[PDB]
């Protein structure tokens, strides 16, 4: 599994969404460099204007590209499930607002890592921060807290995204996550740990379509056994 991620790997992302009955599609393309934990993608709304803010889709739009330190290689569920891949599900609860439910398959198709997603959003406030587009076009750094789920031969994760709001307030989005392998084979079931994630959103000044350019870094941490020799 891990050997598939040496070097730079092309990435395809496809999302079909329905938020409060507003249907939309997103296509993303780019590269991941798991040795450096680096992602670079560009996303387009293929159906017109995106009816929610781009930042609210970042977490949904490939944690197999995390850089796991050498002393933690045996806790990398995501790569261990490759190439057959895994199913990733979330509930994303926007504080004082609606909910996204997402289901994704993350897997290799040839040499390409593909993330194919269905997203359903309900109970959003028509004039709230999301459907009213009051979120700033930026992103904070976050930790993703991971635990094994032996019963499903996979993992769970929990975290809270903080979305800056135009009025200086913060919009919280609580994430609950479950991943399960697509194949029947063994996977690595990790000890508790987390992914440290950083993101930068930008625009392509030559792009006329509704879009998002994304740079992300992801690195795993939170297991310290055993790194003694690395200090000197
Ligand atoms: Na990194
Ligand atoms: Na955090």
């Amino acid at each position: 599994g891990e050997e598939l991620f040496t070097g730079v790997v092309p990435i395809l992302v496809e999302l079909d969404g329905d938020v409060n009955g507003h249907k939309f599609s997103v296509r993303g393309e780019g590269e991941g460099d798991a040795t450096n934990g680096k992602l670079t993608l560009k996303f387009i709304c293929t159906t017109g204007k995106l009816p929610v803010p781009w930042p609210t889709l970042v977490t949904t739009l490939v944690q197999c590209f995390s850089r796991y330190p050498d002393h933690m290689k045996r806790h990398d569920f995501f790569k261990s499930a490759m190439p057959e891949g895994y199913v990733q599900e979330r509930t994303i609860s926007f504080k004082d607002d609606g909910t996204y439910k997402t289901r994704a398959e993350v897997k290799f198709e040839g040499d390409t890592l593909v993330n194919r997603i269905e997203l359903k959003g309900i109970d959003f406030k028509e004039f709230g921060n999301i459907l009213g587009h009051k979120l700033e076009y930026n992103f904070n750094s976050h930790n993703v807290y991971i635990t094994a789920d032996k019963q499903k031969n996979g993992i769970k994760a929990n975290f809270k995204i903080r979305h800056n709001v135009e009025d200086g307030s913060v919009q919280l989005a609580d994430h609950y996550q479950q991943n399960t392998p697509i194949g029947d084979g063994p996977v690595l079931l990790p000890d508790n740990h987390y992914l440290s994630t950083q993101s930068v959103l930008s625009k392509d000044p030559n792009e006329k379509r509704d879009h998002m350019v994304l740079l992300e870094f992801v690195t795993a941490a939170g297991i310290t056994h055993g790194m003694d020799e690395l200090y000197k």
